[PDB]
């Protein structure tokens, strides 16, 4: 019976959202949603207020580390939710800019008896914080999709004689004329309820209902509406099985990909489930080898009881280096406070030859890395601590600026020795994007910044634009450069050629290398070694075009190759939501071909790794049958391409 469901869910959602969250998030949480003028949420804190220590040396009472540890911040990209774990009973799902497809809850993850709520917020964007109007965002908003359920199961689903209050989503930005909320089955399922906080969305049978999210701030919505997504029960008709398919019951996801000088392929990334071992916790990293032939040599998972992710890998030849962050203490370290980045090395064998954590008493993020032709590594990554030099926001002054990060670069040795750290940045956000040596012992870091970092900022309020340093083999910067349009632009990643020249790739909104054909485009820029820009190339359809995280890689010919996603016809009809897409360029910037490739349902690509002489490998995630049936949520494909044009070959030969 749903009697008094109003009240049953306001006093369960109030019990555990306020049993969970800390006091200063709370405080911090009430504050904003009260001035951004969607305040259903906000009864439901009912701690006390507490002072928000932003700038707090000590880990457990640091606000980054608090706001970071319930919170996923997604990007001003339209994002898939690339950083969901299973670590915590309540997050804040933030998508920000962009067209999101936001998941929280891992169908394959063992949640039963756990609480769990994800607040989602698909839009609320940074410009709605602005004292000032008329920024080129302002009033701007996407469709999110935010997934209660897919074709396997409803999430949130308790099945048992509760009204399922234990756990549920709770939207708090839905808005139907632009947004989807995606579930399980058919509308034949559902009951939709009229509560004081909005609509309550109840799956239902005949033994009960079984309440799967909230939606604050909207009433008197219809099953019949567009705005909802009916996903049935039966798993997407398989396409592409030519690609080799990786995949669990959970959420899985490639991120990185390598070659080695024997042409042996590499992927990896992070697995909410058991994929190359049994899960540890949350989210594990893992990592595989492929024989040039196609045939699995062996898969590796490691991590600890937190989270963690492969966001990054690269080979000196033989062994395999890989990158990423953790919330948790890696085996044979010391947490260092809050998330932490790592450097781990792994043999040709798979063994795993040592794991270094590093970072300060708040959090770091790291994203990528790269090998020198002499062996040593380079990690890359942004912190809102002092870890190469002191941090440019350092404490709070007469005037509050918000807790900030800074990029860094850190430079190691074969045995995980760091030889130095250096850290660069304004004082609002910069963070990195990339890290490529070049042959002569320097290394370059690309990013992106809010602030005027290597030239004056032409935005009004803060947009992005992208930057790049060069450093020498110790660490000094011999300069710095920025680029973009008054809008948001946005680099993924860098990389450099037999020359030493720079290229990076990112998505912008605006007209950076020619007028925009619509929503994000695709950029491609080079500098030479002496930071002069030589050119910057823009291609796009009317759609949704970008590059996405390891999103560029460069051959031993100096040929650039770009992947990422779509939502247009870009390199041929789109099969379905967003697809993949890659592309090849000449040094100097001609593109030579580009392909599209995917299924009816989300995918996108995530790394491109060129073989010397040899095949192009492209990789990434689905919520489709990409190679296999999907076995849950998101899985993880592989296609071997001819780097000549494009075409996909049989993974296996
Ligand atoms: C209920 C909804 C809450 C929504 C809102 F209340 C959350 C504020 C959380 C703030 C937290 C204490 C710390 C933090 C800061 C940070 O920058 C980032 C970056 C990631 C870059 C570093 C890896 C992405 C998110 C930027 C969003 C700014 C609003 C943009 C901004 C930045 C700035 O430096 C100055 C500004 O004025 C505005 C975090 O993920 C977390
Ligand atoms: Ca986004
Ligand atoms: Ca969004
Ligand atoms: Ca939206
Ligand atoms: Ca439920
Ligand atoms: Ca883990
Ligand atoms: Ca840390
Ligand atoms: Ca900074
Ligand atoms: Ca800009
Ligand atoms: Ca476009
Ligand atoms: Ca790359
Ligand atoms: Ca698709
Ligand atoms: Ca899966
Ligand atoms: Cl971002
Ligand atoms: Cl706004
Ligand atoms: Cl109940
Ligand atoms: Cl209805
Ligand atoms: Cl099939
Ligand atoms: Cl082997
Ligand atoms: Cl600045
Ligand atoms: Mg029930
Ligand atoms: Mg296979
Ligand atoms: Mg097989
Ligand atoms: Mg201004
Ligand atoms: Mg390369």
């Amino acid at each position: 019976s749903l009697l008094s469901a109003d009240e049953k869910i306001t006093e369960s959602l109030r019990s555990t959202l306020s049993d969970v969250l800390p006091d200063q998030l709370q405080t911090y949480i009430r504050t904003v949603l009260q001035f951004s003028g969607r305040p259903e949420g906000a009864n439901l804190l009912t701690g006390p207020n507490t002072e928000i220590e932003f700038f707090s040396q000590d880990p457990n009472k640091n606000f980054p580390n608090i706001f970071a540890k319930y919170s996923n911040v997604l990007t001003v990209s339209s994002d898939p939710n690339f950083i969901t774990s299973e670590d915590e009973e309540v997050k804040i799902i933030w998508g920000r800019h962009g067209s999101d497809s936001l998941i929280g809850f891992d169908p394959g993850a063992d949640l039963v008896g756990k609480r769990r709520i994800d607040i989602f917020l698909g839009d609320f964007i940074d410009e709605q914080f602005n004292p000032i109007p008329g920024a080129l965002n302002a009033g701007k908003s996407w469709s999110d999709r935010f997934i209660l359920g897919d074709w396997q199961k409803p999430y949130y689903f308790e099945d048992d004689e509760t009204l399922g209050l234990n756990q549920s989503a709770m939207i708090l930005d839905f808005n139907p004329n632009e947004d989807v909320i995606q579930l399980h089955g058919d509308r034949q399922d559902y009951e939709l309820v009229n509560i004081s906080l909005g609509t309550a969305i109840f799956w239902r049978e005949k033994k009960g209902y079984d309440l799967i999210g909230v939606l604050g701030g909207v009433s008197d919505l219809s099953l019949k509406g567009d705005y909802f997504e009916f996903k049935g029960n039966t798993a997407p008709k398989t396409v592409l099985k030519t690609a080799e398919h990786i995949g669990t019951a959970a959420n899985d996801y490639i991120f990185s990909s390598t070659v080695d000088a024997k042409g042996n392929f590499y992927v990896g990334g992070g697995t909410g489930g058991s994929l190359g071992g049994r899960n540890i916790g949350a989210r594990d990293a893992w990592l595989a080898k492929y024989d040039s032939n196609g045939n699995q040599r062996w898969s590796r998972q490691f991590g600890s009881t937190g989270t963690e992710s492969l966001w990054g890998m690269a080979s000196d030849g033989s062994n395999i280096y890989v990158a990423g962050n953790t919330t948790g203490q890696l085996e044979n370290n010391t947490v260092k406070g809050g998330n932490d980045a790592y450097l781990a090395k792994y043999d040709s064998d798979g063994n795993q030859v040592w794991i270094k954590q590093n970072g300060t008493y708040t959090l770091e993020e790291s994203y990528k890395i790269t090998v020198d032709s002499s062996g040593n590594i380079y990690t890359a990554g942004a912190t809102f601590g002092s870890l190469g030099g002191p941090n440019q926001n350092l404490e709070q002054g007469e005037v509050f600026e918000l807790p900030s990060t800074d990029g860094y670069v850190a430079k190691f040795d074969s045995n995980g020795n760091q030889l130095w750290v250096a850290q660069f940045g304004t004082i609002t956000l910069d963070d990195n994007w990339g890290v490529a040596a070049d042959n002569n012992g320097n290394v370059f870091a690309g990013g992106n910044t809010k602030g005027s970092f290597g030239a004056k900022n032409t935005g009004t309020a803060g947009e992005y634009d992208a930057w790049l340093v060069k450093l020498n083999k110790d660490g000094q910067t011999d300069w710095v450069r920025q680029f973009g349009t008054p809008n948001y632009d946005f680099m993924w990643d860098i990389e450099t050629d037999s020359l030493g020249d720079i290229y990076a790739t990112g998505w912008t909104l605006g007209d950076l290398g020619g007028k925009n054909a619509g929503s994000y485009d695709v950029w491609l820029a080079k500098y030479n070694t002496n930071g002069n820009q030589l050119w910057i190339k823009q291609f796009g359809t009317s759609e949704d075009d970008a590059p996405f995280l390891d999103g560029i890689d460069i051959d031993a010919n100096d040929n650039i190759f770009l992947t990422g996603n779509t939502n247009g016809n870009l390199g041929g009809a789109n099969a379905g939501s967003y697809d993949a897409w890659a592309a090849k360029f000449d040094k100097d910037g001609n593109q030579l071909w580009l392909k599209q490739f995917g299924t009816p349902d989300y995918d996108t690509a995530t790394t491109v790794t060129a073989v010397n002489f040899g095949k192009l490998y492209v990789s990434g995630i689905t919520e489709g049958s990409l190679g296999t049936t999907n076995a849950g949520s998101y899985d993880s494909w592989a296609l071997k391409l001819d780097a000549d044009n494009g075409e996909i070959q049989d993974f296996n030969s």
